[PDB]
This record gives structure tokens, sequence and C-alpha cells, in this order.
């Protein structure tokens, strides 16, 4: 176990993750700068002054190269690149699509990427274009997969293993599921550059999504190529962490200037709508007529903090729970990253398992699309059977019509659309019902029998608060999304009311004493959960003999649970003892 | 002549104009920063030097503090603040509306202004709230304008005349007519302040274009405290030249962090999503260790810089021909922006009178509120008659189906949406038909009278090019958007086939002879033109009798054309001398 990875923070398929290789720590959503070595237009230095903790070079360009090579193995690329962070490589697989061929053994690169000291390794996954003939993607997908077993039996070091299917959906859920029951660390997902620079983006999500459907959700993954910040957004969201760029340098060296909604030239700008320290000082009439070096140099550096600028934008997005409403605002960059997104809006079952349940931002409907998120089709199919129980519904701006009930409950009362929606607050009376209906659209179907009998207690405003009965709390309705936080006499009468395997988080016997003691549960400790579990949902720690340990919150889905083997499963408030 | 205002470039309502006042110059739009005498958490001095080249300070507060008063008189405002740049006041009005009085004269604090040395004065406008009553409103109002009439009789400085009717659409038409037609350089809207605040932007949109369109188009217009970024790209869509802030620093004061979409708490912040000098030297952990002090001064900058960036987005997307992309951009940062976009949509007609005719820019479709941006509501109404009458019917992703005649027009061809749209090349019994459709739909009804019996050329390829007539040139099809650019001889065809005013612009008797040798036509020689012109049209330049003078392009609407007194109005390309 070299490579270790688990979520930290999560919203819509994406998260922020936190990875270790042998010792060295990212945080994840990350970009890693491709670095030439025979010409570097940012120093490896300078990439890592700059923050960037991950790079990637070509292990096929040094090893070809006398200079390059000698000096690989005379220092190591650490010390070559004079570089203290994660250096990845590539293995000229691009040269093994632009040029059909490469000339050196699967064996013998990963041969030679230990003996330079790569922190994570490939092996020659083969990139089949965009729309292949089918016979042609099988027969380079069963070459990778042979020569994916040799690398797994040869390997001392973490490795990447791409999914490689070209345009063929099957193909790259089969290429998934068999990698994924391989020993790999890392998943990247090839051949689409050649999508990306075509801008056609639908593409790319029907292959990552595909790809995601069939992987292990505990292991990074990588889209191969991408390096324009106008894709950040929508990747992320579809569970991507990892992404490369040779672009900044690339596009710097054709004069293009890098913006998080498209790209554009030198010559085409009037102005610099950025302020990093690049555009803070100079101007576009000004870069323009300075020397081809300087202009390269700068333009880089610009691309650089763009790249930097936009995956700090969208895991600050992911921390307040507005992924979403990024995305939205970037699939207005372009119609085919807008027809991307809708299309990316209708993998519905996907998404919908790692929606977390509640989110620290309100619902904002900013588009028609913002109507097709998950979040909204959860909560509309979810208030069905609690509009027609306790009826009394009252028109709400986005779901039209939804009882009073749970009109206080995100999203209802924690969402806002083009006209205000008016609260309805409870009467000493109908209290109780509130929380019966809430117990019923967070917990499921029976629910409200856990607090039929309880006493609901109202604040100086006449907001819902204390549930308790003969004796303490049973929960508490949270003041911030209108949902249940359980009391451990709550959770106790979930348990009896609500068959197995229902809100359960069976732990190992190993474990058992520290759920007992109210100390949270890792995700390697978890045997069994109820495949229903939402991250942050309301959860019962339980022993296989299903009595109750603790009760808390889940921080994955009752599925992601199971696969971890890192990182925290619950977040315990409270210990049977 | 105190003042001097003139469009530099458009797009929409939208302009980038060059403001010039006591010889100091400065491009629009542009954004100035409220300074307090009292306190400074950015001195003037630097704030110049990060280019904001006009400020706006409160009058009153320096009126009537003896320090400051003396001082202002000693050594002029421009001397006491250390600011060699473009200085307005703020006749101190606005504490009128947070005391409801204040103790000086109209008279008074006018002529301490001119005292002073201040660029730009103003007048005591009342800055009745929102939502008053009728009364009220009109109460006030009639006061704004005696004070407007006592103003406009002892100025000796350029000054504002401020907009003021609350939220009644006819109260701010009646007093825009009224200060339109007095001789005031500047018109700000005012009573704006606490809509912002209260994010109810649709309301500022309602004000903001009822005032709009009864005001002179050839002065600025400033949104009176609107200093959120968020709101840039809309008010300049809307044809706002001004800005002023005191937010940048009061948020800074309150630990408020801005953004293009929101604002953010810095206690809320765990990455900055910026690469300005303080966002990228900082994290936010950093700048909470700060002592209140030093991290207000951070904020603050942070705010002017992305006030900065905003402004040369907005620019820079005007230049492109790109402003409603970026504001369907920005409209997804909030439910109520994204309610004030659609209502912007819905006042086509005032929009669509300074909707240039052709853009560099392809047509984009990014959303559902795109397919009713004014160059498709424009072109889907003049194309009935085409459709209807030439038939010949294809598909397109954005108007549905268009005749084949107008496929190769702006902005038929360049359209791109989820799908291309393949343009249909013309034949060699299509040629004349194609240019017939074009002069239908470029010249409007009748047009095609102007083209019967004439050739056209096809390129190389086979696309329609020079129109001829037994030898002599009529038009010819530009290529970069399907246009037709008219020659001196078609102009007269269409001089005889069209009824006046159609396609005029009359001219002096002092510039008629200019115009036969085919000199540029300036704005101020211009006495009429017809209303229908849009910029960039083809316009027939004529004298008082209709006698043609010569043919060129417009550069400003019709109605543009007669009340500017500044630049070009039509850039002739051939004169009948
Ligand atoms: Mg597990
Ligand atoms: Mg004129
Ligand atoms: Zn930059
Ligand atoms: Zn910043």
């Amino acid at each position: 176990k070299m490579l270790k990875f688990e979520i930290k923070a999560r919203d819509g398929a994406g998260r922020i993750g936190k990875l270790e290789v042998n010792g060295k720590k990212i945080e994840t959503p990350a970009i890693m700068p491709v670095v030439n070595p025979k010409q570097m237009v940012v120093e490896p230095k300078e990439l890592e002054k700059m923050g960037f903790e991950i790079i990637i070079t070509n292990s096929y360009i040094i090893y070809k190269d006398e200079e390059l090579r000698r000096k690989a193995l005379e220092l190591g690329i650490h010390r070559m690149l004079d570089y203290n962070g994660i250096i990845e490589v590539d293995s000229g697989s691009f040269q093994l699509m632009k040029y059909g061929s490469i000339e050196v053994s699967n064996r013998e690169i990963i041969e030679f990427q230990h003996r330079i000291g790569v922190d994570i390794g490939t092996f020659l996954d083969i990139p089949t274009p965009p729309d292949a003939p089918r016979e042609q993607a099988v027969k380079e997908l069963e070459i990778t997969l042979s020569r994916a077993r040799e690398a797994e039996e040869i390997k001392e070091i973490p490795m990447n293993a791409t999914i490689q299917g070209s345009t063929y959906t099957d193909l790259r859920r089969y290429a998934a599921r068999r990698l994924s029951s391989m020993n790999f660390e890392i998943h990247p997902i090839g051949g689409v550059v050649p999508l990306l620079e075509s801008y056609r983006f639908r593409d790319v999500v029907d292959i990552v999504i595909s790809s995601k459907m069939a992987l292990r959700p505990d292991r990074p993954v990588h889209l191969f190529g991408a390096g324009h910040p106008i894709v950040f957004a929508l990747a992320v969201a579809m569970g991507v962490d990892l992404f490369d760029s040779a672009s900044y340098a690339l596009y710097a060296k054709d004069d293009r200037y890098m913006t998080p909604e498209g790209t554009k030239r030198l010559d085409e700008l009037d102005y610099f709508p950025c302020s990093c320290p690049v555009c803070s000082k100079y101007t576009p009439q000004e870069l323009r007529e300075m020397p081809k070096e300087e202009r390269t140099r700068l333009l880089a550096l610009h691309n650089l903090w763009v790249i930097k600028e936009e995956i700090k934008r969208v895991k600050q997005a992911i921390k307040e729970g507005e992924l979403w409403r990024l995305v939205d605002e970037r699939a207005r960059s372009h119609p085919k990253l807008y027809s991307a997104y809708k299309r990316l809006l209708e993998h519905y079952t996907f998404l919908e398992e790692f929606e977390p349940i509640t989110k620290k931002s309100a619902l904002f409907k900013i588009s028609n699309e913002s109507l097709r998120w998950p979040v909204v089709r959860r909560a509309k199919e979810r208030a069905k059977s609690i509009n027609e129980r306790f009826g009394e519904l009252v028109e709400h701006p986005i779901f039209g019509r939804v009882s009073r009930y749970l009109s206080l409950t995100y999203p209802f009362a924690q969402s806002e659309a083009e006209d205000d929606f008016k609260i309805e607050k409870p009467t000493k009376e109908d209290a109780i019902k509130y929380v019966m209906a809430i117990a019923e659209y967070q917990f499921g179907e029976g629910a409200s029998r856990a607090f039929d009998d309880a006493k609901v207690e109202l604040s100086k405003t006449g907001m819902p608060r204390q549930v308790k009965v003969n004796g303490k709390r049973l929960a508490t309705v949270r003041a911030d999304d209108g949902l249940l936080t359980l009391g451990i006499e709550g959770a106790k009468r979930l348990h009896r009311v609500l068959p197995y395997p229902r809100m359960r988080v069976v732990v190992n016997k190993e474990a058992e004493p520290f759920a007992r003691k109210g100390k949270d549960v890792f995700a390697k400790f978890v045997i069994f959960a109820d495949p229903g579990i939402r991250p942050y949902d309301e959860v019962l720690v339980v022993n296989e003999n299903d009595e109750l340990l603790a009760t808390g919150q889940a921080l994955l889905s009752g599925r992601e649970m199971i696969v971890f083997q890192y990182g925290r499963a619950v977040k315990v408030r409270k210990g049977v003892e």
C-alpha cells in the first residue's frame, strides 16, 4: 500500500481528496504541469515554488535521448529536474498514437522508470483514437490489458492503469472493470485528447461516466491530456481527481492566452481579463512587442496561474456545496460545453449515489438546467409520499408545491429562485407533524413511528428544535438545514422501528469497542452498510448482531464505505456507552 | 464643451467610450472608488497608481469639517488628496437619505464645489427610497428638479444631474426627459443602493431601462452606488458607463471578500479563487492571522483588483462582440441576477435600437436565454417575409428553418449550437437570388427592386461577390458576414427605390461639399437620420433636398447620429463627386 487516497470533502460526484504516494502528500483535485526535459519553458523548481507539487514528464523522450537518459540514470529524475514533489511519468504513449509505434518494450520502459526513481509510473497502454474501427479498439485494448498484467507482476512502484476503450462505451466499462480488479493505484482515462481539442465535450462526458460507473470508487481518476481550465469544473463534477497540462506551455509558444472560458490569441486581446503576476503588471500591447522567449515565458506563467486559480475555484465551490452552480456558469463558455453539461445531467442514477444529502449552500435556481440537478430530482421523488400523506401543500418557486411540513427542510427552505419562498412555521399542534414528515423524508418510509409520541420544542422563533419524549432528547431539528440530528435515544428508536439493514453501518469486532466510546468509524473496519446511505446522512453504527453501537453522520455512500480502506466512514456523534 | 464623450466601440446597448474633462481623459466603462476624507483604507495616491484615474468623495462631509474645509479651500481637493486624476464629488445628499436633512443649501454646496476645484460636481437631488408612496416620489422629484434648475443657471463646472423617481418607471421617464433637456454633462441613476444591497436586480433593470429610454444617448450614464463586480456586465449591457464603489473598503472592514459571482466571508474561505497581488502571495488562514488593520487593507486591495479585472473582462468582451455571452455567464451567479437577466431580454425594443447590424463573433447558443438575444429576435423577424417569398427552407439549430438564400448571411452562417449548421452554397441560377434575399433582409422591404437585372459573380469558390449591371458595380457581398457593401451606383438605385427617409443621413450645407468628395461624415453635421438605421448599416448620405451626396457605413444608430456632437457618424465609402 504505497498509495493512500481518502475523501476530505465532496459535492456532486466530485471530491477533494488526500493523496499520499510513498510519503508525499497532495490534495486533489490537482493538475500536473507537463515538463519537456529537452526544452523547459518554466523550470520544475519554479513550478514547485508556484505550488505545483506534482508534475509529469515523458520517460520515453528521456530514454531515447543520450544526454537525458544518462543524466537521469546518474542523478535520478528528481535531482535531474531539481524537483522534490511527486514526479509522474508518461510512457511516450502520445508517440504511440501520433506515430502509431514506439521503439521500446513494455518491460523495458517500466524497468527504466524504476531505475530513475519515478514516483508514479505507467506501462505501454495504447491510446486508441476516437471513432476507431471497433475491431481496432478491441485488439488494442486486449494488448493494453495484456501489458497491464505484465506490469502488475513486475511493478515495484505505484502505477497508472489507463482506461482505453476508444469511443465505445461498452469497451470503457470492460476496461474499467478489468483494471479495477487488478492492483494499480490510479486509473487515468485515455484517448480523450483528440476530443478535447475538438471541443467534443459531450463525447468526453459519456466516456468518463461510462468509465466511472465500472471503476472502484476508491482510486484516483486522471483525465489524461485535459489541461485547459474550461473543463475543470465539469470534469471534477463527474469524479475526475487529476489533470495534466502541456497546453500552458504549448499555447504560450503559439501566443495563445488561457481563460476559464476558453482561449484568446494575443493579437485579439485589448485587455488582460486577469490579475495574476503577469497580467497585473503588463498589458497585451506590451507583450505583443516583447522578445519571443519573454512573451512565451510570461504567457506560460499566466496560463499556469489561470489553471491554478480555476482549481482553487472548483475546490472552494465544493467546500461550500456550489460546484453545480460553477459548472452551470462554465457551461456558458461554449455551445459544445453547454451540450456536454446537459448530457451530464442525464446521468442522474450515477450522480445521485454520491450527491450529499445536505449542503452548506442554499439551492440556487439559476437556469433551466438547475431544475435537473441531482438534489432537485431526489427531493421531488422523495417528497411525493410525504405530500400525499400530510397534505397541506404550499406553493414553491422550484418544486411547485410541497407540504408545509417540509417547508423548513433542505432544499425546500434552503433554496432561492426568481421569487422568494415563504417559510411555513409550525403551530404548537403542528410541531410534531413537522418532525414526522422530516423523518419520513430523511430516513424513509415508516421512520415517523420513531417520533410519533414525541414532544417538539419551539424556539424564540416558531422554529422546531429539540424533540423529546418521556425522558431525554431523541433528536434535534437543525437550524441550518431543517434536517434531524439524531440523539442516541433517537437512534435506538429508529433501530427498532426500521428493519435491518436500513441506515446501518456494520463494523468489525476490532472497531466495535471504539464505536461504543463515540470514536469515529474508519472505512477499513466497515464490513457492510445500507446501499441507500448517502453522504452526510444520519447513520446507525452497528455490529454483526445488529446491536446499536453509536449514531453518527456518513461521509461516504453506503457502497463507498465498503470499498474504501482509508479515511473516515462516519463522524460519530455519540456511542451507546 | 466642459465634458466630451465619444463611443470608441460597442456591443448591445453597451459601449466603450472616451470621456474627457478638464483636459483629463478616461475610458469607460469606468469605476470610481469612493474615498472618505476622514478614513482612507487605501490612499488616492495609491488608487491613482493602481490605474483608478477617477474618484468620488463627499463634498458635504468635507464642507462640514473645519480642518478638511480649510485645507479644501486652501489647496483645493486635488492637492488636498494628493490626487491628480478626475475628481467627482457627491453633493452629500447621501445623508439626505440616511437622515432626511442636511445643513447647507443647494446653492451653497454648489458654490463650494466650484471653489475647491472639483472636476465634476452635483446638486442636492433627493434619493427617494425604492418602494415609496407615489406622493413622496413625486414630491421629492419636483424638489430635485427645482434644485436642478438653480444648478443649471449657476453652474460653472461639469455636473451630474441625477434621475430620481423611486420605483415608478413613468417618474424615471419624466425625470430623464426633463434633465436630458437641461444642460448637464452626466446622468447618474439614483435610488438604487437599497435595491442592489437587497439583490433586487430586476427592479434595477426596469429603473435603468426606463431612464435610458428617455435620456440623450450622448451623455454618460452612472449607476450610482453600484460598486460590486457582480452587476458590471449586466449594467454595461444596458448602457451604463460609470460606477462608484465604497463597498471594496466597507466589505474589507467586515472581512468580506468580493468575487465576480458574489461575496464570501473570510472565515468561510479555504482557498482564494483569485490570482491578484494579494491572493497570489497569501492564503486565507494567513489573512486571518493578521491584525485587523493589515487584514482590511489587503482585503480592500483584493476587492479593487477583482473590480479592475471584471471591468477589463467586460471591455474585452465588448471588443470581441461577446458581451451577451459574458452577461449570460454572470447571470448564473445568483437567482436574482438570473431573474434580472431574463427581464432585461424582455426589453427587446430598447436593446434592439443599439444592437449593431453585424458582428465579428459568431452567434452561439449557450442557453435558452441566448435564443432571445436581440440579434436573434431581429433576424427572426426580418426573415419571415424573405422565407415566405423565396422558400427554399433549410434546418437551423437556432432559428429552426430559414431560406437557403439567407444561409450565407449573419447571424445564420456563423451560427453555432450543440449541432453545427451546414450552409448551402449558391448555384448559377441562384447567384442573383441570394443577393435579392439579402437586400430585402439588409435594406428592408422593396430593396430587391434595386437588384433585379443584376449579375452576381462567384469567387474562386462558389460564393456570391461583386454585383454589377451593364458593367457597373451595384454592391459586393462581404466574405465575413454575407452582407452587401454598397457601391455609389447601388446607392443611387436604392435612393430612388426606397422612399425618404429610409437609409438617409441628412447633413449640413457646411458638410455637403466634404461629403461629395467622399470625406467621412461627423455627427455634429448630421441634422437628421432614419431612426431605422443601426450601427454598421449601409447608409445614403444626403442633403436636405434628399440629393444623394455619397454612400457609407454608419458607426452609430440614426437616433444617436442626431444627438451626438463628437465623433464620426458615417464612414464614407465613396462620394458622388
Ligand atoms: Mg471498507
Ligand atoms: Mg449630430
Ligand atoms: Zn494573467
Ligand atoms: Zn485577490
